[PDB]
C-alpha cells in the first residue's frame, strides 16, 4: 500492499528510496546506543536510522525506527519527511504541509472500514507469553526513570458512550511485566475520556496502543483536532480514502491493519504508578523527578513479522516533539483564530523558541478595517487562543503583518526584536490553563499550571491606521528592481559567490 | 609603512591576502550601485568589496570600501576582519576579541605622538576648491534623505578645557557644498562635548572628521568607553603602542598621520538642518522622517593619494552597526557589571535580537554564595546597567547561568525562551533613557526617549540556592562519555554525514 502516508512499512521503505535512511544492521543497544545515534542524527539533521538488530529483539520484537518527523539537511526538502506521512510532494512546504492537515475541517468525516484481518494481526502473544521488561525497550536519555516504549505510537480510546474514539501521541514508559506508566493530563483528550470513564465508575478504560501506524494518522493522533471528533474519520477525509481497522482480539476496539505492535488492556481508573523523570521537549530532564502517572494493563500484543517501532529521541533542537507538535498546534491555532474572525493568515511555532511561541501573520487591510488599538486585539487575540485546547503549549503570541513570514523564523525574530516595546505592547494573562512541561512552569518560581502567558504585539501603529510607513534596509527593499537585478547578474563576473 | 591595525591602507591589503577582498575595478555608481553590492555582501557574508572606480571620483577623491567589520562566511575565521582591526589572529573568537578592547580599561593610557606630516597631507583642497556635493558620496538606501559621507569616519571633538578628546562614529550626509548634517544625541559623547560649548557660548566646536583611520582607532570610537576618556590613550594602551597624529591645518585638533581622508572645520553651536531618514541599524527606513540635526561646516579637506572611504551599508543582518555597536557595548557592560559586584562572567548582544538584547552570563557559584532572589538580583542589574551610558542601545538584558554560551544566538534563545517566565520573571524599566531609533520606541505607542526596558532572568530557581537541578535533553549531557565516543568513531562507518 500500500501508500507510503497508509502504510509505515511503505513509508520506511520510502524514506530508503528518498535516501533518507541508514540501516544499522549490526548489533545496537536499546540501552542508550540507539537514542544517541537518534539524538544526534535530530541534532544535525541526518538520515533517520533504522536499527535491524537490536540487542535483546527476540521473536521478532522489535526493529527501531528513529527520527521518523525529524529534518532533512536541504532546504528544498527539509520538511519531506513529514511530506511523506502525507502523500505531498518531498518538497512541500510547511504552509502546504499544515493547509493539508487542517483540510479536512471543513469536509465529511470519512469513517474507517472494518476488515476481518491485517498484518497486525501476524503474530500474537498472550498474557502468558510476554513479559514488557524482557523487550528491547529503548533507554533514551541516561537520566529517564524507565524505558520509554512509547514515543510516537497511537493510544485508542473511545467514549464511554462509543461516539468519539480519540488517537493521540502521550508518552509512556514500562512499569512491569504487564504494565506501563505514563501522562495523562488536562485538557488532552485522553485525559478527557479518562475522565468520563471515571465518573461513570463502573469499569477500567478500555485501550489500546498503535504503534508504527498509517503515517497520516499519527500525524492527526499530534494534532489538536476539536473535543468530540474522532481521528480516523478526520483522516479518512484529509487523504481521500477510509482507513482499514481491525478489531482488537481481547477488546472491541479497532486498530489499524497494517499496525506494525498492537497493546491490547486497559487504562486504570483508580490506580497509579510511578512515571518520569523524561527528557522532554523543551530540552531538559530534571533527574529523580518521578511522579504518579496513569497505569495501564496490558493483556495481549500483536504485531507484524519483522515488527518496526518508531522511537522519537527528543529533547533539543530538532525532533518530533518540535516539528509536529509545535506545527500542528499553530495550524489549528491559525484555523481558531479565522474561525473567530479574527484575521489571521498563517501562524507557526518558531522551533528557535523551543516551539513556545507562536507567530501569527496578520492581513492588516482587514485589521484596519476593524478600526482597533493594539491593546484591545491582542487582549481579543489572547482570550481566544489561550483558553482554547489548540493555546495549550504555547505561551508566547507574536502578532506580526503582512511583511514577515511567520515560518522563516529569522523573521519573525527581527520583527520581535524591533517592534514589539517591552511591557507597553504586550498583555499578560495570568488566569489561563499553563503548560507545566515548560521548565519556567513546572521547575519555576510560579504555579505550574497557571498563567505564564503573553501576547506581544509586533504590529506597528500605522499597520492598524493607514498602512506601513517603512521599507526595510535590505537589499530586497532599499534598492529598485533594475538595480537589484544588474548586481545579481554581473554577481559572478565581479568576483562573488 | 606599517601595520594593519595601525594603518588603514595596510589594513585594506591584509583583507585582499586574506583572500577577503574583491577590488570591482570597473566603473561602479555610488547612487545605490556601491551600496546595493555592499548591503547583498554583508546579507551573505561575502568579501569586502573595493571600488577602485566610483563614478564621480575626481582628483583622487575618492575609492571606497564597503563592508570594512562585516562577517566571513566560514566559522573559523568568522569575526576576522574584526581580528585585523587588532592585530588578533583570524581565528580570533568574539571573547577574544572583546578582552582585547576591554583590556586597556585598567592600563596607564599611552598618550599620542605628535609628528610633523603623514600621508593625508599628501593632498589638499581648501575652501575654494572643493565641493562636497561633487564628490562620490554615496546615496545608500534609496529613500535615504542625503547622500551619507559619513558611516565609517570618526569625529574628533576636544572638551574647551582641553582636557578630553573624543573619539566617535557619528553619521552624516552633505547638506551643501561646504556642510553637512549629522546626528549628535544624548547620552553620547559628541553631544555632551558639544553642550559644553554652547554653554560656554563663544565659539562653534572646533572639529575633524578623519575616515580610513588606524583600525584599532575605529574600533575604540564605536565603544562606549568612560566619559572622560580620550580615546587615543586608550588605543595607545590597548595596541601598546603610541598612535602617530599630525596637527589639522586649519584648527589645532590633531588626527591620526595615515587617515586617507580629513575634513576640518567646525560643528555650528546653533544651527541645525535637515537630516535623514536613514537605513539604520535596526534593518528600517521611514521614508520622509526628517529632522533637524546637527550642522557641520567643512573649511578644508585633506588627503590620501589615491584616497579610499570606508562606507558602512546598514540595515538587516549583519552588518557593522550590529558586530562592532552591539559587541562592544556588550563588552563595556560586562565590565560596568563586574565593577558594581555583579557575577557576570561574559555579554554579548545576539544577533538574532537586532543587537537590542545583551545576554549577561551569570557565576553561579557566586551568585548562590549572595544568597539573593530574582527580583532583588534583576533588579540590581537593570538598575547598574540601564541607567549608565553602555546600557544606552539596550532594551533588554537576558540572564543566564553558566551551562549557556552567550556568543551562541540559538543558545540564548533557548534559555530565554525556556527558563523566563513572561511576566513574573522579568522586570519592566520605564524611567529610563530609552534608545529612540529602535522603531517600538521613536516610531512606537509609547515615549520616544524613555522606558521600553526589561530585564528577562533566564536563570532557574535553583540557581540562586543550592544549584543547576538538570541536565540537558541533547547528546552532550544525556549520554555516558563513552557512548558518545563510540557513536562519533562508528557514525561515517554506519552510513551517517
Ligand atoms: C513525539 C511526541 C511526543 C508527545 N508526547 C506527549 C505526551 O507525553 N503527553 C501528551 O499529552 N501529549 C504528547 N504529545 C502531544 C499530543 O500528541 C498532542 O497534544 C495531541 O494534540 C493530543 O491529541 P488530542 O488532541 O487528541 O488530545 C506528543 C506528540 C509527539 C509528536
Ligand atoms: C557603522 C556605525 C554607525 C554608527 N552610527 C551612529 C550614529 O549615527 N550616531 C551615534 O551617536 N552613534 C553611532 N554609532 C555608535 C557610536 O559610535 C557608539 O555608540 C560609540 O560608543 C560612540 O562613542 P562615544 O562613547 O565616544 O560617544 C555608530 C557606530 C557604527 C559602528
Ligand atoms: O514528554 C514530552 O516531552 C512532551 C509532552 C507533551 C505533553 C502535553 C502536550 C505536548 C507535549
Ligand atoms: O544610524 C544608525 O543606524 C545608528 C545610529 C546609532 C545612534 C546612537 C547609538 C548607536 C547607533
Ligand atoms: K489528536
Ligand atoms: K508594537
Ligand atoms: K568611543
Ligand atoms: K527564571
Ligand atoms: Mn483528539
Ligand atoms: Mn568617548
Amino acid at each position: 500492499a500500500q501508500p507510503a502516508h497508509l502504510c509505515f512499512r511503505s513509508f520506511v521503505e520510502a524514506l530508503k528510496v528518498d535516501n533518507d535512511l541508514v540501516e544499522i544492521n549490526t548489533p545496537i543497544d536499546p540501552n542508550l546506543e540507539a537514542a544517541a545515534i537518534t539524538r544526534r542524527v535530530c541534532e544535525t539533521n541526518d538520515k533517520a536510522p533504522l536499527f535491524n538488530n537490536l540487542i535483546g529483539m527476540k521473536n521478532g520484537l522489535f526493529r527501531i525506527l528513529g527520527a521518523p518527523g525529524s529534518l532533512r539537511k536541504s532546504s528544498a526538502d527539509r520538511y519531506g519527511r513529514l511530506a511523506r506521512h502525507l502523500a505531498l510532494p518531498p518538497t512541500a512546504s510547511m504552509r502546504e504541509i499544515l493547509d493539508k492537515m487542517l483540510s479536512a475541517s471543513d469536509m465529511p468525516p470519512i469513517p474507517p472500514t472494518i476488515v476481518p484481518t491485517g498484518p497486525c494481526k501476524e503474530n500474537s502473544l498472550d498474557d502468558s507469553e510476554f513479559d514488557l521488561t524482557e523487550l528491547p525497550v529503548p533507554l533514551i536519555h541516561k537520566s529517564d526513570g524507565g524505558k520509554y516504549i512509547q514515543t510516537y505510537g497511537m493510544h485508542i480510546v473511545q467514549s464511554p458512550d462509543g461516539t468519539w474514539t480519540n488517537w493521540s501521541i502521550a508518552r509512556a514508559m514500562v512499569h512491569d511485566k504487564n504494565h506501563l506508566t505514563g501522562l495523562v493530563i488536562p485538557p488532552q483528550h485522553i485525559w478527557q475520556i479518562h475522565q468520563m470513564w471515571k465518573k461513570e465508575g463502573r469499569s477500567d478504560v478500555p485501550w489500546a496502543l498503535a504503534f508504527g501506524v498509517p503515517p497520516a494518522a499519527i500525524m492527526a493522533s499530534s494534532m489538536p483536532i476539536p473535543d468530540g471528533v474522532t481521528e480516523a474519520g478526520y483522516v479518512g477525509a484529509m487523504t481521500g480514502s477510509s482507513l482499514e481497522l481491525v478489531k482488537c482480539d481481547t477488546n472491541d476496539l479497532y486498530v489499524p491493519a497494517t499496525s506494525e505492535i498492537v497493546l491490547e488492556g486497559t487504562l486504570s481508573i483508580s490506580e497509579t504508578g510511578p512515571e518520569g523523570p523524561f527528557g522532554e521537549m523543551h530540552g531538559y530532564i530534571f533527574p529523580g523527578d518521578t511522579h504518579l502517572g496513569a497505569k495501564y494493563k496490558v493483556n495481549r500484543i500483536t504485531y507484524r513479522n519483522n515488527a518496526i517501532m518508531p522511537m522519537s529521541s527528543c529533547g533539543r533542537l530538532t525532533d518530533e516533539t518540535h516539528t509536529m507538535i509545535g506545527s500542528l498546534a499553530a495550524a489549528e491555532i491559525r484555523k481558531l483564530c479565522q474561525q473567530n474572525d479574527l484575521p489571521i493568515t498563517d501562524a507557526f511555532a518558531p522551533f528557535e523558541s523551543q516551539v513556545t511561541w507562536v507567530a501569527l501573520r496578520v492581513d492588516t487591510e482587514k485589521l484596519r478595517a476593524m478600526k482597533t488599538t493594539s491593546e484591545g486585539f491582542r487582549k481579543r487575540v489572547g482570550d481566544v487562543v489561550f483558553n482554547h485546547k489548540a493555546g495549550y503549549t504555547i505561551h508566547r503570541l507574536v502578532l506580526v503583518g503582512d511583511d514577515i513570514d511567520v515560518y522563516e523564523g529569522k523573521d519573525v525574530l527581527w520583527a520581535f526584536s524591533t517592534r514589539c516595546r517591552p511591557g507597553m505592547d504586550e498583555t499578560l494573562f495570568e488566569d489561563v490553563r499553563g503548560f507545566p512541561l515548560i521548565p519556567y512552569m513546572g521547575h519555576g518560581n510560579g504555579p505550574a499550571h497557571r498563567g505564564g502567558k503573553v501576547v506581544s504585539d509586533a504590529l506597528m501603529p500605522t499597520e492598524y491606521t493607514t498602512g506601513r510607513n517603512w521599507e526595510a534596509a535590505d537589499f530586497n527593499q532599499s534598492y529598485p528592481e533594475d538595480l537589484k537585478q544588474k548586481v545579481l547578474d554581473n554577481w559572478t563576473k565581479m568576483g562573488f559567490s
